[PDB]
């Protein structure tokens, strides 16, 4: 019999777990940490083992300070939900004492960092975006971007940064505390990921292509940009195909975290530092010992001394709840075409080998599974399945050319590699029984496998599905317009044929519906008609619509959560 | 503004789903109980002798076919149809728990009642074309009868067959048949209805007769039709007034035992006299073991097998203490609704309430049939989540006379919405309910429809489950029994048919709105929902539904149960922090 109370209270306590992420060491010699909690993020100074909470309310996220600075710049909604925020300063010696920046009015803030003399943030109003600096003579603009920017550095008077302006690429730009201004550096074959600002005033960057990335100097001064060489090899010879953050340390040395295949290293100097597997943040010097954050489908986002990984500052969760999500790990299979899927794995702990497996598919598209903490795997987990999660190709972390093939051919080559996935579950020893699931594109493959591939799951949780692409190339908007066109192919015809709602004759397993009532992205209407012919044609389905439908608080993991893990568990017992 | 504990109702509402429950159906084999009984997440059927219970079925069952007493084996009826309610019949003989044979010279259809003699099974099913009585026996099965609507085999002997009928304008008529020679004899009374029937040695039939706000016990002669009152030789019963007769039965001593009841309470006699019993309503009376055996359940205690006179359990199921405080009493009320009616309206109060405080309005289904002091899981889910809960026996309801039951005959979300509004605004005047929600089921459903569409502003927000939305679609839709019953509730009146479904109203909801329906609810069915879901939708308005897969109306496993019951108190616990 199917112990409902007892996935409900694991979900609570995945979805209540504190998780960490690391700002920088700040204050006294202490680190500065944010700790997230169900959607409820507060602000902390750490030291040896204990915390101080920074900040009175929740907050939204907190500035970058640089090394040693004596305050925090706290980010806050400005009203329940709202979109635009003020600014709080902190001073660490007085935490919970919160002041006003009243020179600022509620705009989004959407990046920022302080020197300790000056705080530079980007932030977006009615009218634009634009470049901030604030000090103890005022706020000024210094340069309105032509999109969407984000500060990645100060050094002196140099500010670096990142900007979606256009091309569908992320351009560099460099502006001054002084005078302001913009130069837009842009990134041709890729898109730039990171920047920091070297002794040497030049912008040390991570460049991000088709294929590999690399680290390229850019001279502000010249618009310069040659290829960096660091002095071990480490980092070179590692083949990281994505640069998550940069950052000059106080010593001079620069850290970089890089990353391929779904997991990232940490470099210093371009030579490899020993980590934990799994993905990592930024790396910061504290008392003469490197500390990162660390996250995988095992390990919430915790706090790690390198090389050892010890944990400083960690999220409990029980004792039997921890050890029900086991290890992780990435296997290739080999699609029907030869090509191989990369695939994360989370085993269960409560389940046996073979035992009741989850193809838990992504959304996107354009999106790719990593080895990163994931409340759905990890509840399933939880509730006795393994957890298999195949990057299909329109994945991305593993270059264009396998993003691009999903592109003509929806419900084709990636419904093939999912279906791999499923087999390989099976035939190597891990998986007694299949079931699928997923939410936005993952729910559409899920209605794919279900019409065109019968038999191979025992049963399917679609969430936030598309039903019919015809029908939603002509209601939705300019931006989703576009994207139904080049999935397709501008072809009719594929849209027709790639739609499950055509297909509802062929499903022969029981399938669950979880569906937003009021989201204009994934709107209702087609959904129903659906449920209308699943009804008239005798077929077994669960359906759970709810309005106000993203997963953070345990609110919205009853709405489209707990649906799944149940309707999973109880199909378990069929 | 506190948030929503969803660990711990789940965890209530599982337990309280989970306690075992209890109802007694015979005494066969050599002297045992048959029970059906809910246990080990399922319905099942069991014999209980020498302090232990034999399990008979495999497969989770719906009911059991009413035993002649001693008889060697049990008749399980099964929905093979994922809750379509196509039944078909199981034999267990009860020498060989486990092992069942389908009775496959009955093709499945909606069975609706019977009874086993031993060599012979007697019942009344429903097909798409027609409802019928059926024997089936050595020679094969028999189509002894066509009845014009639902008809409940209540009793035979020798070759006598005696049962009920809803026949027209929401009167139950008798009926006899022969079970050799088949036929059918319809007996009416022009003072009220006949509520259940047995036959004497005598080969008269004995059955309750209903009236205006009282009932009797009458004597039928099968022969003429000449009906006369029955003196029994004790008077408690005629002096304990009662206002309806829950069930009656010839006991193999040839003693006549009955339930009957007033207020929401029964009380049980023998041959006339009253033998104690422990307060709340029972079941069927049977002789064990020389002793006898009845059911108890009320409010605070689920449904259990006891002896009587000491009312000491047999076979019960456990509450935990604190899912027993969440109970903090009950009492009967008396609404007063718009033209003078007094509403006889159940309460259960919430330890985990304040007063005033958040209030439930728990529409009862059928629409024949009554709150009572009966075990109700859903009154008790929402007490133990923190509301009062409201059961107001609006027009319709049996248990208070036949005059207040069929003043809702041709007039279906008219005065009884008007009762369960009374109710509503008792609950906020009396000072009980610092806010009010309606939530019900089945028919119970239809008038939350019913309050949100004609109503709107009375309630904060609404839950319906398996609830009718169209009569037009419904009717269409319905088998045999079912249309009969919806021409007799609508008066045969297309207008009415119209008027009082809610899908043509769907403008005028103001408030939220929980449905909840299983996919295959052979009653009211989920096509006419999903069109209302696509109203709500047209139309802008707020909700949530929640289909359940493979289950129809009658929900008879724990899982079903879970899911049909779990959203409606996330729901409402949810509108509450708003
Ligand atoms: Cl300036
Ligand atoms: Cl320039
Ligand atoms: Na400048």
């Amino acid at each position: 019999p199917v112990e409902f109370s007892r996935i409900v209270r694991d979900v609570e306590r995945l979805i209540a777990v504190e998780k960490y992420s690391l700002q920088g060491v700040v204050d006294g010699d202490k680190l500065l940490v944010v700790g997230f909690s169900e959607g409820s993020v507060n602000a902390y100074l750490y030291d040896g083992g204990e915390t101080v909470k920074l900040n009175r309310e929740p907050i939204n996220s907190v500035l970058d300070p640089h090394y040693g600075v004596g305050r925090v710049i706290l980010v806050r909604d400005v009203s329940k939900g709202a979109e635009q925020h003020a600014l709080f300063k902190v001073n660490t010696s007085r935490p919970g004492e919160e002041q006003r920046l009243e020179a600022v009015k509620p705009m989004r803030i959407l990046s920022g960092v302080d020197t300790g003399e000056a705080v530079v943030f980007t932030g977006a109003t009615e009218d634009r975006v634009a470049l901030y600096a604030l000090d103890g003579g005022g706020l000024r603009e210094l340069a309105r971007l032509p999109g969407f920017g984000f500060v990645s550095d100060i050094r002196g008077d140099l500010i670096a940064g990142l900007g979606f302006f256009g091309g569908g690429r992320v351009s560099l730009f460099t502006s001054n505390l002084s005078s302001g201004g913009l130069r837009v550096f842009d990134s041709g074959e890729g898109s730039f990921s990171s920047a920091s600002i070297s002794p040497g005033m030049k912008v040390t960057a991570g460049l991000e292509t088709a294929r590999e990335a690399r680290l390229v100097t850019v001279d502000p001064r010249d618009g310069s940009v040659e290829d960096l060489e660091l002095p071990s090899k480490d980092f070179s010879s590692y083949r990281p195909t994505a640069i998550t953050w940069l950052g000059y340390l106080p010593d001079g040395r620069l850290a970089v975290v890089a990353r391929r295949e779904g997991r990232s290293a940490v470099f210093i100097d371009g030579e490899r530092v020993e980590a934990p597997q799994g993905n990592h943040g930024r790396v910061v010097l504290w008392r003469g010992k490197l500390v990162t954050s660390h996250t995988s489908l095992s390990t919430p986002p915790r706090i790690v001394s390198l090389p050892s990984g010890e944990p400083l500052l960690e999220g409990g969760l029980p004792e039997d709840l921890r050890r029900s999500i086991a290890g992780s790990r990435l296997v290739w299979v080999e699609s029907f075409d030869g090509s191989r899927v990369p695939t994360y794995v989370l085993e269960s702990g409560r389940a046996p080998t073979p035992g009741p497996t989850v193809v838990l598919v992504h959304g996107g598209p354009f999106a790719e599974d990593s080895d990163s903490w994931d409340t759905f795997a990890a509840s399933l987990a939880a509730a006795g399945f393994h957890v298999v999660m195949p990057n299909y190709r329109g994945s991305t972390g593993y270059g264009e050319e396998w993003r691009l093939k999903i592109i003509g051919d929806p419900c084709g080559g990636e419904l093939e590699d999912v279906s791999a996935a499923a087999r390989w579950a099976r035939e190597s020893g891990l998986a007694s029984e299949l079931y699928i699931m997923g939410y936005s594109y993952g729910g559409y493959m899920t209605l794919c496998a279900l019409t065109m591939k019968p038999g191979l799951f025992k049963a399917g949780v679609a969430g936030a599905s598309v039903v019919d692409w015809e029908e939603m190339y002509e209601l939705s908007d300019a931006a989703f317009r576009n994207f139904i066109e080049q999935l397709t192919g501008g072809s009719r015809e594929i849209m027709r044929s790639r739609s499950p709602i055509n297909h509802v004759d062929r499903i022969k397993e029981p399938l669950a519906l979880i569906h937003p009532q009021n989201n204009s992205r994934t709107p209702l209407k087609p959904l129903l008609r659906l449920m209308g012919e699943l009804l008239a044609r005798g077929k077994t389905f669960e359906a759970h619509i709810i309005p106000d439908a993203a997963i953070n608080t345990m609110e919205d993991a009853v709405k489209i959560l707990l649906p799944a893990v149940f309707f999973l568990a109880t199909q378990r017992e069929r």
